[PDB]
DNA sequence: CCAGTATTACTTTT
DNA sequence: AGTAATACTGGTAA
C-alpha cells in the first residue's frame, strides 16, 4: 500500500490551450514608489519615523528587497492558468506538469514574512476617523491624496505624519485600489481608521489581510477570463501584494529557480523567501510566458508545499498561527493533504502529459 | 521590439 | 464602478 490516494481536481479554470497564451498583467503594489517617496520627502523621515518602517515586525522586509523593486509576472500567470477549481475558499491550488502547489497564508508568510497570526479581538473597530477628519474633507480620498499631503504635510512632535506615511504605505502596498487617475476609486477604509493607532499597526496580521486581499484578486481574475484568454495588448490589474504569488513557481519547482533566481549577498538567514533570493536579470523587464514554459520543459521535481528549512522555523513560528484554520468541506484537497501528510508526493500523469503536450510540442 | 508600468477613455451598473 | 485603450520606460537586438 504505497498510500491513500490523491483524487484528481473537479475542473480547472483554463484548458490546456490556453497555456502559451500570453497576458500583459498589471500590479497595483508600489513598493518603489513609497519608498522613493519617503526617500525625498523635502522634511525627511526622522529617525523614530524611519525606524517605525525599517524594523516593522512585518514590513521591516520591504527593506531587504531589491533596490528599485519591479515586479515579475509570467511565473504567477503560468500558475494562474492552472488554477483548479475547488471548495476550499482561504487557499488556492495549481496544477502544474499534473502536480498541485498550494498558495495558503503559510505560504504567503514563508515569502514575505509578514505576519499572518489571527486577527485580534474585535479588530474591525480599531482606530477611528479622526486622524483623517484632520486633513480630508468630506468625499472620497484617492491614494494619490495620501501621498500628496504627506508630502506637503509639515513634520511635528505630534506623530501624525507618520499616521500618513503609514497610511500611503498601507493603500500603496497592502490593500491597494485598481482603478487610478483624478477617479481613482476610494482607499481601504479599514486603513484609513487603522493608521490613526501606530501601536495597532505595529503588530496587526498584515499578511492576512495582504493575503485575503490577494485571495480576491485571484477569484476576480479568474471571474475576468471566464476560461479564455483573449489576444489584447491592454493589461489585466491584479491588485495587492502579490511578490509571494510572483515567487512560488520558483520556491516550488527547481527546475525554474536553477534558470531565473540566484541568492540574495548578505541577506539574514532568518529572513523569509522574497529577501534571500532575487530574480536574475534576462532580456526583458520580466520574463516571457515561453521562458518559463520551455524551462518547465519535461521536470516532475515540483513541490506541492514548499518546505521550511530549518533556519526559518523561528520565522514561522513568529509570523503564523498554529490555528490552521476552517474552511468548506473538499474531499479533493483533503485527500491531497492526507497523502502529502504521510510523505508522499501527488502527480497525476494525464495531466502531466497534457501540460508536456500543450507547451512542448504543439 | 519587449514586459512592466502609468495614464486616459469608453462601457456597464446603479 | 468597472474595463479597455493608449502611451511611456528603459532596456535588448537588429
Ligand atoms: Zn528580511
Amino acid at each position: 500500500f504505497q498510500g491513500s490516494h490523491a483524487m484528481q481536481p473537479l475542473g480547472m479554470y483554463f484548458p490546456a490551450s490556453e497555456y502559451t497564451k500570453k497576458m500583459k498583467l498589471a500590479t497595483r503594489c508600489y513598493i518603489s514608489e513609497v519608498l522613493k517617496t519617503f526617500a525625498d520627502l523635502e522634511h525627511p523621515l526622522t529617525n523614530v519615523e524611519k525606524n517605525y518602517f525599517m524594523e516593522h515586525p512585518s514590513f521591516k522586509h520591504i527593506y531587504h528587497l531589491p533596490s528599485g523593486y519591479t515586479h515579475k509576472l509570467m511565473g504567477m500567470w503560468m500558475l494562474f492558468l492552472r488554477t483548479a477549481s475547488i471548495e476550499k475558499k482561504k487557499e488556492v491550488w495549481f496544477v502544474v506538469n499534473g502536480v498541485p502547489i498550494r498558495y495558503g497564508i503559510r505560504e504567503h508568510a514563508l515569502i514575505s514574512g509578514f505576519n499572518c497570526k489571527a486577527y485580534p479581538a474585535n479588530y474591525q473597530s480599531a482606530g477611528n476617523m479622526n486622524f483623517a477628519n484632520r486633513y480630508f474633507k468630506t468625499g472620497v480620498i484617492r491614494r494619490e491624496d495620501v501621498k500628496t499631503k504627506l508630502m506637503e504635510m509639515e513634520p511635528a512632535r505630534s506623530k501624525d505624519r507618520l499616521r500618513m506615511a503609514v497610511l500611503y504605505f498601507l493603500t500603496s502596498i497592502i490593500a491597494v485600489p485598481t482603478k487610478t487617475g483624478e477617479r481613482a476609486s476610494p482607499i481601504d477604509d479599514f486603513c484609513v481608521r487603522a493608521a490613526s493607532d501606530l501601536t495597532f499597526c505595529k503588530t496587526f496580521p498584515w499578511g492576512r489581510y495582504s493575503f485575503e486581499y490577494m485571495l480576491k484578486s485571484i477569484s476576480h481574475t479568474l471571474d475576468h477570463f471566464n476560461g479564455v484568454v483573449p489576444n489584447t495588448q491592454s493589461p489585466w490589474p491584479v491588485p495587492g501584494f502579490c511578490v509571494p504569488l510572483e515567487f512560488l513557481a520558483f520556491e516550488a519547482i527547481p527546475s525554474l529557480r536553477e534558470r531565473f533566481i540566484e541568492e540574495k549577498e548578505g541577506s539574514h538567514a532568518g529572513c523569509p523567501r522574497m529577501c534571500k533570493v532575487s530574480f536574475k536579470r534576462t532580456e526583458m523587464k520580466g520574463f516571457t510566458l515561453e521562458q518559463i514554459n520551455h524551462v518547465l520543459g519535461t521536470t516532475e521535481v515540483i513541490e506541492s508545499i514548499i518546505r521550511e528549512k530549518a533556519e526559518e522555523v523561528p520565522l514561522l513560528a513568529e509570523i503564523t498561527g498554529v490555528e490552521d484554520d476552517v474552511d468548506k468541506h473538499d474531499v479533493v484537497v483533503d485527500s491531497w493533504m492526507k497523502r502529502l501528510g504521510q510523505g508522499r508526493e501527488i502527480r497525476f500523469e494525464e495531466v502531466y502529459n497534457e501540460d508536456v503536450h500543450a507547451r512542448m510540442e504543439a
